[PDB]
């Protein structure tokens, strides 16, 4: 296996890194500035994925080919790959910057602090619906491109500066969420998995819809752990036997009703991501018609 440089190659001179954001799968992720990566933008604030100085050539090749999966997507609700610096070292992958980080961390940041200070009220139905439709739009685009996500969860969704939610860069493991997985024999996100995936290990767009339902439950609970009082082994049994997550405290009816459609035991009875969008399109912000996959000419 090798990495072939292409049209995504960017001159290192156009790149500058500043704030370290945190550890990625192959090395440190930094915030920075990239020249000439976005049309009509002389400079753009970007995320820069790097490979640690010590890493082998085999590993930096894998990092490049793995990151390269993102090259085929062009969706407003999917985090964009903007360039690659494969020539010389350090090896860089230039990504769209999502200043508010992953959705699980963003939702947890909205929890009231244990102090006597004023606090912003929990997100409104309208704000939660906006998040749902953006996530469902990114997922509808990914399904239209013949992909199955297999790890749809708030931790794999990212939040932009303007609060837009997008399907995150693939395989960006935040070590803080390692307990959201369970090895049974690969490491799997059992609390987000459909009953049919828990039985045979097969994932489809219908099991992504199931996970989307768990994502809504994460938004309504501010990312509590699904099935909190149950062990990883107990979760498998409960969900395969028809068990469901409870309606969160103060969850608006419409949002729980959407969760219930996603958690129908028979995968064929769940709605598709497009049907999900159709049902909430009237609740979306004006701009949704201009940027979404749902309203684009691509949706045929
Ligand atoms: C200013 O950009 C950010 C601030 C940020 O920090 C948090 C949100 C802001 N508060 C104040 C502090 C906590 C988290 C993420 C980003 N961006 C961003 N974009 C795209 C990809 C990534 C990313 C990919 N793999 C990672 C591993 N580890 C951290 C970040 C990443 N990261
Ligand atoms: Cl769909």
């Amino acid at each position: 296996d090798v990495y072939v440089p292409d049209e995504w190659e960017v001159a290192r001179e156009k790149i500058t890194m500043s704030r370290e954001l945190g550890q990625g799968s192959f090395g440190m992720v930094y915030e920075g500035v990239a020249k000439g990566v976005v049309k009509d933008e002389p400079e753009t604030r970007v995320a820069i994925k790097t490979v640690n100085e010590a890493a082998s050539m085999r590993e930096r090749i894998e990092f490049l080919n793995e990151a390269s999966v993102m090259k085929e997507f062009n969706c407003h609700h999917v985090v964009r790959l903007l360039g690659v610096v494969s020539q010389g070292q350090p090896t860089l992958v230039i990504m769209e910057l999502m200043t508010r980080g992953d959705l699980k961390s963003y939702l947890r940041s909205l929890r009231p602090e244990m102090e006597n200070n004023p606090v912003l009220a929990p997100p409104s139905l309208s704000k939660m619906i906006q998040m749902a439709g953006e996530i469902a739009d990114g997922m509808a685009y990914l399904n239209a491109n013949k992909f199955v996500h297999r790890d749809l969860a708030a931790r794999n969704c990212m939040v932009a500066e303007d609060f837009t939610v997008k399907i995150g860069d693939f395989g960006m493991t935040r070590d803080i969420y390692e307990t959201d997985y369970y090895r049974k024999k690969g490491l799997l996100p059992v609390r987000w998995m459909s009953p049919e995936s828990l039985k045979d290990g097969v994932f489809t767009t219908y099991s992504d819809v199931w996970s989307f339902g768990v994502v809504l439950w994460e938004i309504a609970t501010l990312a509590e752990q699904p099935y909190q009082g149950l062990s990883n082994e107990q979760v498998l049994r409960f969900v395969m036997e028809g068990g469901l997550l409870d309606k969160p405290d103060n969850c608006p009816d419409m949002l729980f009703e959407l969760m219930r459609m996603c958690w129908q035991y028979n995968p064929k009875m769940r709605p598709s991501f497009l049907e999900i969008i159709s049902s909430i399109k009237e609740e979306m912000e004006p701009g949704f018609r201009e940027v979404s996959f749902y309203y684009s000419e691509e949706n045929k």
